[PDB]
């Protein structure tokens, strides 16, 4: 089989995890999607000349059992850490997602991309510079997206695969 990348989208409720995932997989923006549904999706894509399979988990936070959270975190190879630019709390939560994923995987070297979503909205509480400072501290890429206009979406997910490939080659 062609190579498959297991990607996990994490972040506070309401930040756009579902909207981003459906934009990438189905190329449309969804106004409402039950905030409690946690599904995964497959899409074949070409990234820098490589035909590959993306397997993306759109997380919904708590699980029936905490062992399930641990299971997706060990299985997933890269993590999109999403906040919304209009939700300071979602940005603060990023510290906790960072910590947890590293701690389940028992690794200092986990492919992640920091994503500030809803960039189309006028309302902003999190400035670009503050998110840049965070990403610099983590040594990972940062991208601002709009699930609504699709701006930065393929960049966010393809950048994550690129981080995974850097990780593999060590
Ligand atoms: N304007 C705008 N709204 C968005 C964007 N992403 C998500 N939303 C909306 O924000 C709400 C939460 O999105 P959702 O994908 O359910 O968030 P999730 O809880 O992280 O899965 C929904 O009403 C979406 O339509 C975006 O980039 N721009
Ligand atoms: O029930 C939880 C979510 C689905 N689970 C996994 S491991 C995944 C299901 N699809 C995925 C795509 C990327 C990374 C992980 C997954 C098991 C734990
Ligand atoms: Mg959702």
């Amino acid at each position: 089989g062609m190579t498959e990348y297991k990607l996990v989208v994490v972040g506070a409720g309401g930040v756009g995890k579902s909207a981003l995932t459906i934009q990438l997989i189905q190329n449309h923006f969804v106004d409402e999607y039950d905030p409690t549904i946690e599904d995964s999706y497959r899409k074949q894509v070409v990234i820098d000349g490589e035909t590959c399979l993306l397997d993306i988990l759109d997380t919904a936070g708590q699980e029936e059992y905490s062992a399930m959270r641990d299971q997706y975190m060990r299985t997933g190879e890269g993590f999109l850490c999403v906040f919304a630019i209009n939700n300071t709390k979602s940005f603060e939560d990023i510290h906790h997602y960072r910590e947890q994923i590293k701690r389940v995987k028992d690794s200092e070297d986990v492919p992640m991309v920091l994503v500030g979503n809803k960039s189309d909205l006028p309302s902003r509480t999190v400035d670009t510079k503050q998110a840049q400072d965070l990403a610099r501290s983590y040594g990972i890429p940062f991208i601002e997206t709009s699930a609504k206009t699709r701006q930065g979406v393929d960049d966010a997910f393809y950048t994550l695969v690129r981080e995974i490939r850097k990780h593999k080659e060590k």
